């Protein structure tokens, strides 16, 4: 019975020796959620990022299976590409594309962004969001840490461990999942929510690009969880620094009324995304974040 859920996971993964298909292994990161290596596809000569997790020691097969499956059926230019999976010696190896420009968290916490650079990032993310939302997938963990950057300034979404599928029959969801500071109020208050929670988290992510961090970050997770549920729409520290069209975009991402809050399809047409700079204008941000590290 359990955990015979592994049979699905062992049926998912590709077979064969990952050692044979990839060489030039170099460690690039090592968090609590695994360790990332760079490597070269012996075939195409292409560079890949391989995440290695301890298995059991995390876990949870139900949701890590969900992560693989969801990525496979949801390929998009604005989503970090999933390549392969291999289970070797109680380790789950997930081969992903390599983005060398680091994360949006490096940028937002070490640099200042102009409205043109923020609009370019918001656009790419909404493009990924509209695609997932049309395929009835809710990310539920949108934050700057899950935005990866290409050396050319490419903006791509990652981390599908927390996503959830939806149907016309079950159009909502009720689990208190995600990361506290980015969580929509309707999620914090255990109400039935929809895809628009990702829109809220995008808005908080925009606040990151503005102020360097999401609201209440000095407070502890539970304290922040309380602050969100009571205050509703978060206040900017210096709202007047923003153009009126940026403030409008923000207010529509952070609208308490789910019905009034924008959808990804809607927000892609907003006048704030007009003044978007090309993605090349992100490379000095990237360069700046690298320095001071
Ligand atoms: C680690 C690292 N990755 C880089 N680029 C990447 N290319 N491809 C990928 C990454 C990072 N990735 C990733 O899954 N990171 C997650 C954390 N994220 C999701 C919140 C992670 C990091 C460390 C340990 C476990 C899990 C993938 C998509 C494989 C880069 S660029 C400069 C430094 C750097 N350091």
């Amino acid at each position: 019975s359990d955990e015979e859920i592994l049979e699905k996971l062992r049926s998912i993964v590709s077979v064969g020796d990952p050692k044979k298909k990839y060489t030039r292994f170099e460690k690039i990161g090592q968090g609590a959620s695994g360790t990332v290596y760079t490597a070269m596809d012996v075939a195409t000569g292409q560079e890949v990022a391989i995440k290695q997790m301890n298995l059991q020691q995390q876990p949870k097969k139900e949701l890590i299976i969900n992560e693989i499956l969801v990525m496979r059926e949801n390929k998009n230019p604005n989503i970090v590409n999933y390549l392969d999976s291999y289970l070797v010696g109680d380790e789950l190896w997930v081969v992903m594309e390599y983005l060398a420009g680091g994360s949006l968290t490096d940028v937002v916490t070490e640099t200042c962004m102009d409205e043109g650079q923020i609009a370019a990032v918001c656009r790419e993310c909404l493009q990924a969001l509209e695609f997932l939302h049309s395929n009835q997938v809710i990310h539920r963990n949108i934050k700057s840490d899950n935005i990866l950057l290409g050396m050319d300034g490419s903006v791509k979404l990652t981390d599908f461990g927390f996503c959830a599928q939806i149907t016309p029959e079950q159009s909502k969801r009720s689990e208190m999942v995600g990361t506290p500071y980015w969580m929509a109020p309707e999620v914090v208050t255990r109400k039935a929510y929809g895809p628009k929670v990702d829109i809220w988290s995008l808005g908080i992510m925009a606040i990151e690009m503005i102020e360097g961090e999401p609201p209440y970050l000095n407070e502890n997770p539970l304290r922040a969880l309380y602050l969100i549920a009571t205050n509703g729409t978060p206040e900017l520290q210096n709202p007047e620094k923003l153009s009126a069209i940026f403030r409008d975009f923000l207010n529509r991402c952070l609208e308490m009324d789910v019905e009034k809050r924008g959808s990804a399809k809607e927000l892609l047409q907003h006048q704030f995304l007009k003044i978007a700079k090309p993605l090349s204008s992100l490379t000095p941000l990237i360069a700046a974040a690298k320095e001071a590290t």
